């Protein structure tokens, strides 16, 4: 049907055909008279999958020829989403598999809603972890991401009379036809247990044995014959009354508990012991496959030459004290050869400044589970305080301050400062973000190591972010550009000579429409809801934090269903305000926040005076494949989080390449996408990082915007009196109450300038042509938000690997 | 190489390489150069499992045209072994794919030995229902093995100090190439709740749902293209703070624990809830699913015509009350024609008379677990009591003998007083069995429903048990009498007319000493042990029990060790006195037997006198693998259990098929074994059913014994001074104590006749061309002993089914 999904040849539809029906026959032992559409979706998986085992072969085996530097990517959390589209994207043959299915009287796009989201990750570090997975393919890097295979991601989220209820995600119910289980491959991992110190130094012993059993997914490049390795373990009891007997059989489940489930708090660490056992159980396995491989190239020296470790924000901080103990204690190098080894192997990289979600572990806790450790971290922090004594001397709170070891009732290790010293690379993931970790946080870190230092401003992937969610917008900047700008985004600046193009203008504006008609027709089918697809498509989707505002968002909704209310009969630019997202099970202020929404909408969708032209729907289950169909049909982009709280975003980027405009305040990475676009290409807002540093020097104080602005003092005695709340009317005091006088992120401070800043995004959108020309202009200098460019840049400035676009023989 | 083992046609063997290396490639994920042995087996594995698919898909759907009565054997206990060399001799490929491995480099017998065991049952039970599949697929029944997936089977056997351990069988852990999850006709199951009362009946309501996930395992008969199933229940937990929300999805193991685990308790009856929730389990999803068929053939009057349903012990006995229960309370149907229904649908088999063994469950496990089932329960024992009241009036006593409801302390159901109450049909597993259930135990009922009794003697499989264990021997029976008797065990007569032949007398013993010399290092190579091929090879292989005397065989070691001692340069006949079996994990006894027999080992294997003349082994882990390896070895069979206490036996007969000679009491089946062949071609001893009668009228007193017999009295002087234990010289004083004063099965009174019976063995032993004509004369006349003659029996006197050789199309 459309060029960029490669050729349809008469030869590849018939092979593809044929393997169809071998694997529904041999693999799944059915006949086509009882197989269900469950079925059909397998049976093309695994044809899929079978054109991934040549390259995935040949891929690894190049590795143990060529000997590459490799690059050992430790995350918590990979948030992967479908397989299916990807791969066939990626490997050329979504055409083909198109055209095969209709043959055989199958519809592959219903084929595709069938697959489960690999939804092993909370949000936007997870994500992160994705696209980089897929970019390091992409540019021939020799990349292997490490994790958990847990066997239930995060929760599917119901919507239950306004509120959030959570079930489990048995997303391995069918089973996983990507997955390659190596139980050959299995490996110990140590808890508990003493240290002995002996003769030839210390050893850890009497320890609880559990197994790592590693399961191996195929990770395909961009048309490059590349597949890399997605490597996630497993936990496995080892195998050494009536009762009795029966008891020690049932308590291997002890043991496995450490796999089975995704921890959801993305808000507010907390210290709980499986988490830590989490942390130290991927760490293990993980450095253990390390330094096989390395050994199967004696001499550690070329360590650091042959192994790069990147550390997904602190989760994985243990691989620090971990690779000091092997080296050691087991490989009996001296304490300050292991140490350089270490910090030139490692490298951190943050993900917030919010304290409430940095990692600081009891030390009580270390002492229990991980005895070695808690010595060798007591030890890095000892040479690490002898170095800032001699560097700034006399100076004894810096001292204090930058300690890995943090004094008070309870005894706690701070990780990030444990990371930082134990890195010769430390990144934030965009620049304002980065000059926040130099100007506030870590300050005294970088007056001792400036050079340690760096910015990588994220990415996301056009493979699945244009190519595979938005087909039509791909192919009508392919008629004109051709198909290169696909693994090299930067290309997409000559869009810019298509600006005053009526064809391109009326065709973007064209493929929106049938987006939106796309997604309206979706919400009908598998929700039940109604929507006017000529309404400006008014999206904020991502995880509920008060930080993030959605609560700004509602307080901008209500404003203007009380001008509607207020002159009924005066025009105004129809919307559909969409706002999804989950709420971490313990947030209690974000599972208000999810109630007040379903709470307008009740209002808001069912009076009489508004029609057709205010509609607020809550979207259900937000999730990488949700986010696939939203993000293409959406208008306007919110991103409206406080100055100086979101570290990046990359929500924000989805939306800049798929065509819409952005709402939002200089934070994060919305500051560098207004630099890239043109300020007069945005819509930004609201207090600056220096705006809100002032505000707190003077004291914020909600009550003064209440008391001068009347429009916002009416949202507020509605919320209190019961107006979106009847038969419960004290429903959202907890609400009222923090807004009025424990707000942390100053809502009520933007309120003003937001709602102004929404009129001018209205006033536009009345004019169809010069809506479509911003438009054009966002997504013509959306390419420095590749994450290739961003994976080039810690290639060549970290890892000190050269990436590449030369293909693999097929 | 052998003719039995099918035809290695060149296109066969070409298709069988290429299929081979397409599996190693696409299914595994490996090359030649870093595949492993295992590797090899998996691939192999799944180019057989092929070759099933076809005939399973067109065997199921011939089922679903033709519409024939079905079987269901319901059984908690199947216990299968290996699939792969018995898959490939069914299917006729042995000879063909050991010509395609050759021909890649491998040897196809290594390969068979990296297979797990699928040990997920006890012993003879569990042994008969995997028989039983065999020969109902080779008869072209329409059948269906129903039991559960356990996770965990019967325990690995290790042996430390003399002392059995168990492990973990963790036999899943590489896979099971075999199975295919059927998770798309997943059933739920209900546990607890309460019943309520309505106008329209009652209605158990309020109760927790556990998922039943159905896996498929393909049976195929003998050459006949008919591959039935066999499928196995898994557990699943339904999907409906952040301490709260993790500790809610680490809740799912609770429910998931019913199918984790076998109860590894095969001498005494515990009442455990999790086994009852076992039973339940498998009962309820397997009648859903027969009704479910039924129904897609309204009117119940017909269920009898197309359902048969088999009770393997009294284990599935809740189908009696879940049937009734689904008809009363969900069909609707009137309880006067549910219970017609029932009674004609269901039949039961005994598999024992020992009390202790009976299932009896406390009252108040049911009341809380099942409401509704207990309330079925009590109203099925009044309209039955009322019956026996009508029969016999007046007879006060045999209403509480045969009540369904055992009062006392603790109030009990008799399940097997259900059963019989509930079935057409109850069989015992030999005839003097069945005799003796008439007589005692189940006297009274069959009083009252003569026409119910029926006798059902046990038997095994030729396709196992000769062809595939005892190539060899099947090989010279074959260039004979032809390739026919394999699906009719009674062609074996015709080795009778080759009694007197030289050639054929020559070759059985040739055959012999291959298994032997094979056997033999067998021992050496995994084991570590030596042994003489010379020695006769004396066999004692079963679980560990009282009743079956291997105290009886350890005195008679004994015996012979003071013998040569007495006098060491006498001639005696060499032995290699082999005993192997597990003992269930809370039975003291059992354990301290197996300490016993490693300790005479110690004691014996190491006296310089001795020489090679004596060796004591234990054979570790017995199972059905070590089975078919020691048995083709043997040359004598230890039988040795107290007359009326072995129902059956089936390792009785397997040793008989493969050219041992018997040593035994006339207990079982062994009384129609020594009817087959004439009682001068076994060695049978001993107490009669009748002696022991005889013996416990007057009062068992062990001591006479003890006091008559001067070589009795010497062994238990060194069983209690510490002979056997000279570190722990009190070690044994438990096995003395109960030979002494509470022996329940008689040990030193059939001493004697045994020790002299044994002589007589190794007289003959000493005559090689005699001892072989004696071989021929068992082997010609084992044929009774085919669970084809036993499955073509229940097919017509209790199935109502024909069965049929008639092949279906390939
Ligand atoms: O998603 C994020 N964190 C978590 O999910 C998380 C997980 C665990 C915790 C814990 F410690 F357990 F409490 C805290 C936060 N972080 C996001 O990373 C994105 C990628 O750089 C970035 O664009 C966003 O600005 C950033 O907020
Ligand atoms: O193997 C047997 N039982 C068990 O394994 C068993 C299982 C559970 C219990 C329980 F209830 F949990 F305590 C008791 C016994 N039985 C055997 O059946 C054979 C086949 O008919 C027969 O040849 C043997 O003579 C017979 O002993
Ligand atoms: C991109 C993405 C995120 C991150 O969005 P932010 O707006 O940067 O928080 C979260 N969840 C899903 C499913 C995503 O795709
Ligand atoms: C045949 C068999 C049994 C049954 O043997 P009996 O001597 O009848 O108790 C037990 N275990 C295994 C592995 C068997 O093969």
């Amino acid at each position: 049907q459309i060029s960029v999904r490669g050729l349809a040849g008469v030869e590849n539809v018939t092979e593809l055909k044929k393997n169809f029906n071998r694997h529904l026959h041999f693999t799944l032992v059915k006949d086509r008279n009882v197989a269900t559409p469950r079925d059909y979706y397998f049976a093309l998986a695994h044809t899929v999958r079978d054109h991934l085992v040549g390259r995935w072969i040949r891929t690894q085996q190049h590795y143990y020829e060529k000997d590459p530097k490799r690059i050992y990517y430790l995350s918590l959390e990979f948030y992967m989403g479908r397989t299916l589209q990807n791969t066939m994207v990626n490997l050329a043959l979504e055409n083909a598999c198109d055209e095969a299915t209709y043959q055989l009287g199958l519809d592959m796009e219903e084929l595709e809603e069938i697959e489960e989201d690999a939804g092993l990750g909370n949000g936007g570090l997870g994500r992160l972890a994705a696209c980089f997975l897929d970019s390091m393919a992409t540019l021939g890097l020799a990349a292997y991401g490490y994790g958990i295979r847990y066997e239930f991601g995060i929760f599917n989220q119901k919507i239950c009379g306004g509120w959030q209820m959570e079930e489990a995600d048995d997303w391995l119910r069918y089973g996983n036809p990507w997955e390659k289980a190596r139980p050959e491959f299995t490996l110990p991992v140590h808890f508990y247990g003493r240290v002995e110190h002996t003769s030839q130094g210390a050893k850890w012993v009497d320890t609880q044995v559990v197994l790592a059993m590693p399961y191996d997914t195929p990770v395909p490049g961009y048309r490059n014959n590349v597949v890399n390795t997605m490597r996630l373990w497993s936990a496995k009891a080892p195998n050494d009354n009536v009762g009795g007997y029966i008891q020690a059989v049932l308590d291997r489940n002890l043991a496995e508990n450490i796999s089975r489930v995704l921890y959801p708090n993305d808000n507010f660490f907390e210290g709980k012991e499986l988490r830590l056992k989490q942390e130290y159980f991927v760490v293990a396995a993980t450095l253990q496959d390390i330094i096989r491989r390395f050994k199967s190239s004696t001499n550690f020296d070329a360590f650091p030459d042959k192994v790069a470790i990147q550390l997904n924000d602190t989760h994985p901080s243990l691989a620090i004290p971990e690779l000091m103990r092997v080296l050691v204690d087991l490989e009996r190098l001296d304490w300050d050869k292991a140490w350089e080894v270490t910090v030139k192997t490692c490298a951190y990289t943050n993900h917030t400044v919010l304290p409430e979600a940095l990692e600081r572990w009891p030390v009580h806790l270390l002492e229990t589970l991980l005895p070695r450790h808690l010595q060798i971290i007591y030890e890095i922090n000892q040479r690490f305080l002898n170095r800032v004594a001699a560097a700034f001397p006399g100076d004894v709170d810096r001292l204090r301050r930058m300690s890995l070891v943090e004094e008070g009732a309870v005894k706690r290790i701070n990780m990030a400062h444990l990371c930082i010293a134990g890195s010769h690379a430390v990144n934030g993931v965009a620049r304002i973000h980065s000059e926040i970790l130099k100007k506030t946080i870590f300050k005294d870190f970088y007056e001792l190591e400036p050079h340690k230092f760096q910015n990588k401003t994220n990415g996301i992937t056009p493979r699945r972010w244009l190519v595979l969610c938005n087909p039509g917008l791909a192919e009508i900047i392919a008629e004109r550009i051709g198909e290169e700008y696909i693994s090299d985004l930067d290309q997409l600046r000559k869009l810019l000579s298509y600006v005053d193009d009526e064809a391109f203008i009326r065709d973007v504006a064209k493929v929106k429409q049938e987006n939106k008609l796309k997604f309206a027709a979706y919400l009908e089918r598998e929700y039940k809801v109604h929507i006017n697809p000529n309404s400006l498509f008014d999206v904020q989707v991502k995880r509920i934090h008060e930080y993030k505002r959605q609560l700004l968002n509602c307080l901008h909704v209500i404003t203007l269903y009380n001008r509607i209310k207020k002159e009924p009969n005066k025009f105004v630019v129809p919307r559909t305000v969409m706002i999804g997202g989950k709420a971490a099970p313990g947030y209690h202020m974000a599972k208000m926040i999810i109630k007040l929404i379903t709470a307008i909408g009740d209002v808001v969708n069912h009076d009489p005076v508004v029609g057709d032209r205010l509609r607020v729907i809550f979207l259900e289950n937000y999730r990488v494949s949700l986010a696939e169909k939203v993000i293409p049909a959406a208008d306007l982009s919110e991103q409206i989080s406080t100055a100086g709280t979101e570290a990046s975003g990359t929500g924000n980027m989805k939306f800049m390449l798929n065509g819409a405009l952005t709402i939002g305040t200089m934070d994060g990475a919305n500051v560098e996408m207004a630099e890239e676009a043109g300020e007069e290409n945005f819509f930004i807002f609201g207090m600056r990082v220096e705006d809100v540093d002032r505000l707190d020097q003077r004291g914020y104080n909600a009550q003064e915007y209440y008391d001068r602005i009347p429009e916002l003092r009416q949202i507020i005695e509605q919320l209190s009196s019961g107006f979106f709340s009847p038969k419960q009317p004290d429903l959202f005091k907890d609400i009222v109450n923090m807004l009025m006088h424990h707000d942390r992120f100053k809502v009520f401070a933007d309120y003003e300038e937001y709602v102004k800043c929404q009129e001018r995004v209205s006033a536009l959108y009345k004019n169809p042509r010069e809506w479509t020309r911003m438009v054009i202009r966002n997504i013509a200098t959306s390419g420095k938000f590749s994450s290739d460019r961003t994976i080039a840049q810690y290639a060549r400035e970290i890892w000190g690997v050269e990436p590449s676009r030369q293909r693999l023989p097929a």
